[PDB]
């Protein structure tokens, strides 16, 4: 199983962004999943009462799409990944560097969903002001953020991170409990991940994935001390050359 250090030395942020998040008009599997991720988040953060002062995004990678709806609903976002190369790609964008990945076709899509109340430039600006800290995280540690002191969070969001970081169910469950330690009682956990997936590809590089179904996922969440508010399974897969998943899931849970 892909160890922590394989992420340090072989996860190329740029390549990853190119292969999954380019969001072209050709209706490929990777674009379809992205559309569904965005609609989920929109529905979670805008249409439901999922709001508060602080959101901690766990395993952001070099991607910022997952925070476009969330910035409307949280005054402060803290982003975290285990890999500095990913935090640097993400900082390129937060500092609006001309060499940052083009997110604009994704930014326009999220503006659409919310009835174009805001223009692109203002959607982007709002997110940049929401992101207060960019931190090293490690879901396997019982203090995932290590030394860094944060107040209790209103929400923890993790997208396609947990299947990647955890080699087994004990580890997956402990991670969820580890993540729980950053949460207010009654606070929100939001996860979306691949179903029954044992690998994903970035260019030439293969990356291990923990293949779990809806039953294991849900049981691991409940066991970790969460109460499941809702849970959704979708059939849509990645391209067969890219991952071997049967689908994806979303859940919103509350801490006890
Ligand atoms: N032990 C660990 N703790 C925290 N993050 C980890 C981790 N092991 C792997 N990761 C991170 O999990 C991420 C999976 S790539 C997914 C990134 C992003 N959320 C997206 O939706 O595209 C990688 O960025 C990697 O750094
Ligand atoms: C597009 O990014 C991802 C796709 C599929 C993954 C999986 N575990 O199947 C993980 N992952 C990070």
């Amino acid at each position: 199983f892909t160890s922590k250090d394989t992420y340090l030395s072989h996860f190329n942020p740029r390549d990853y962004l190119e292969k999954y998040y380019k969001f072209g008009s050709r209706h490929s599997a990777e674009s379809q999943i992205l559309k569904h991720l965005l609609k989920n988040l929109f529905k979670i953060f805008c249409l439901d009462g999922v709001k508060g002062d602080l959101l901690i995004d766990i395993g952001s990678g070099p991607t910022i799409y997952q925070l476009l709806s969330a910035c409307e609903s949280f005054k402060e976002i803290v982003v975290t990944d285990y890999s500095d190369q990913n935090l640097q790609e993400l900082e390129k964008w937060l500092k609006a560097a001309p060499a940052a990945f083009d997110w604009s076709p994704v930014v326009t899509y999220v503006c659409d969903l919310e009835g174009n109340r805001v223009k692109g430039p203002e959607k982007e600006e709002k997110l940049r002001q929401a992101v207060k800290q960019v931190l090293k995280c490690d879901v396997t540690q019982s203090q995932p953020l290590g030394a860094v002191p944060l107040p209790p969070a209103d929400c923890v969001l993790s997208t396609l991170c947990l299947d990647a970081a955890c080699p087994d169910l004990p580890t997956y469950c402990r991670a969820l409990r580890n993540l729980g330690s950053l949460l207010k009682p009654g606070g929100f956990l939001v996860i979306m991940d691949a179903l029954k997936s044992s690998y994903y590809m970035i260019g030439e590089q293969k990356f291990s994935s923990l293949p779990l179904g809806r039953e294991a996922v849900e049981a691991a969440v409940k066991e970790a001390g969460y109460t499941i508010e809702w849970f959704e399974v979708i059939s849509q897969s990645y391209s067969s050359t890219m991952a071997n998943n049967e689908g994806l899931f979303s859940l919103v849970a509350r801490k006890l």
